[PDB]
């Protein structure tokens, strides 16, 4: 939709939170096990470039862990993930040292998230986020303080 | 916490719809049966100057109907809830014919919503109530779809 230019891929590994979290529909983030309620714990690219994330999820009453690949594609901002379904990772904006915007869309449904690498509410990254989103048909955002950030799936 | 100046509080009578909804806290909007999921069909005045709600509730696993009179207070935007709790209802803008921004408050945590007066998006009302939104400590947001706004419970 609107992406990253000149994104290197190798320097958004790390540790990151998932400050913030927009969808285009209700459903996808209000409860607890709603499908886009995941939070980001690393992101972990290959050397082959594709992007594997680290995740927590609220699923069959408490906090699993997730480990999912998403496959580079021509565009370096885009990513694929291999399932039932062609959903993709969009990489649309970061600096690498403080905040990186990203969003999961599938074939429609979209739901993305402002990652930040400490458990602090960073002002001028959900600013970001708030501009990308301002083009996109969200319907439900939220955002966590730094004591859930701390917490197994933002407890 | 912010208020209308010069509210006639006659002049909110009638139809409205809950078209967004913000909160302090992600638990009081993320569940269908969240504490601030409420709906507002009517407002209706009494002649004394109380102001009477007539709501929707999805509570034990329906959309059930309510209605709460918040009493006058000498401050003609605050009005106080009859409960154990003290709760208040705050009215921070409206222009009668088009929309109404208010909050309840408790003694903290905070819900707000954006009513209009037909199942429409306002996109100048929403502006207005983003803006009421910056002075407060939320950390959930949601709005609702025209085909949403003509169903019971927004569902
Ligand atoms: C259940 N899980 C194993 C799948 C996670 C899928 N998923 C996802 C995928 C690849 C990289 C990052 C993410 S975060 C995310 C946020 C919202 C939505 Cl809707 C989906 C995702
Ligand atoms: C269960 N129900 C009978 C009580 C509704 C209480 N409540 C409320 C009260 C008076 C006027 C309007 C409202 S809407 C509302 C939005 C958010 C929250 Cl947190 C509370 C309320
Ligand atoms: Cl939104
Ligand atoms: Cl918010």
């Amino acid at each position: 939709t609107q992406t990253m230019k000149g994104l290197d891929i190798q320097k958004v590994a790390g540790t990151w939170y998932s400050l913030a979290m927009a969808a285009s529909d209700i459903s996808l983030l209000d409860a607890q096990s709603a499908p886009a309620r995941v939070y980001v714990e690393e992101l972990k690219p290959t050397p082959e470039g594709d992007l594997e994330f680290l995740l927590q999820k609220w699923e069959n009453g408490e906090c699993a862990q997730k480990k999912i690949i998403a496959e580079k594609t021509k565009i370096p901002a885009v990513f694929k993930i291999d399932a039932l379904n062609e959903n993709k990772v969009l990489v649309l904006d970061t600096d690498y040292k403080k905040y990186l915007l990203f969003c999961f869309e599938n074939s429609q449904s979209l739901a993305c998230q402002c990652l930040v690498r400490t458990p602090e509410v960073d002002d001028e990254a959900l600013e970001k986020f708030d501009k990308a989103l301002k083009a996109l048909p969200m319907h439900i955002r939220l955002s966590f303080n730094p004591t859930q950030l701390e917490e197994q799936c933002h407890i």
